[PDB]
DNA sequence: AAAAAA
């Protein structure tokens, strides 16, 4: 469990934010070899071996990384532009977001933005929508989307993890409620 | 900060 999650956090690190300052270089999709990826985590962790990332892979709760042969990524969660091929999710009603309570007069004036990655995060699932504001901060509101305002605005929604879904932007009026 | 830990 331990181990496991340190290097889990590591691999997000590099494969979302800064692979260069570990030599990598993700194509335009977002893909660095899996050996590069061993190559860098054991600069870290000298014991990580091929097995064990692909282990933590299998066994990730919310499927935030996909290998395809011999190349991995995040699915999700990038600050660095990504072309990303997810199907787009055109079944849901209703979509969550959990923030920190402290943020919602801004988020009521211009809606949820992207901040520092390049997609809004929000989720299928309550739960996993209220652990994930809590990341942020004790006190934490549920946010209520209307997914069918945000495609009808042309926002569309991409299912890029079991619950976890990407989009452009949420603008204020397809919030309908905050609890 | 699933954005390492010091
Ligand atoms: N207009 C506005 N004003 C102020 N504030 C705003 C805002 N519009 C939005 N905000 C808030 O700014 C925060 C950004 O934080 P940021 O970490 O970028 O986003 P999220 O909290 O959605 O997390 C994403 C992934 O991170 C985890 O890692 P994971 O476990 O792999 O998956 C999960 C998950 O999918 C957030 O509080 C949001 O309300």
């Amino acid at each position: 469990k331990p181990e496991r999650k340190r290097v889990s956090k590591l691999m997000a690190y590099i494969l979302r934010h800064s692979p260069e300052e570990f030599g990598l270089r993700p194509d335009v999709e977002g893909f660095v070899s899996l050996n590069e990826l061993v190559n860098a985590l054991k600069t870290v962790y000298p014991e990580v071996t091929e097995e064990f990332v692909r282990e933590i892979v299998e066994n990730d709760p919310k499927g935030r990384y996909e290998i395809r042969g011999d190349r991995i990524r995040a699915r999700y969660g990038h600050s660095f532009p990504v072309s990303l091929d997810h199907e787009e999710d055109t079944e849901s009603r209703f979509l969550y977001h959990g923030t920190p309570r402290r943020n919602l007069p801004s988020i009521l004036k211009e809606g949820l933005k992207p901040m520092k990655r390049q997609y809004v995060h929000v989720s299928t699932d309550k739960i996993e929508a209220l652990e994930t504001g809590r990341r942020h901060g004790r006190e934490v509101v549920l946010l209520v989307i209307d997914a069918e305002c945000l495609r009808k605005r042309g926002f569309k929604i991409y299912k890029a993890g079991k619950n976890v879904r990407i989009v452009e932007r949420v603008p204020p009026d397809c919030i309908t409620l905050a609890v």
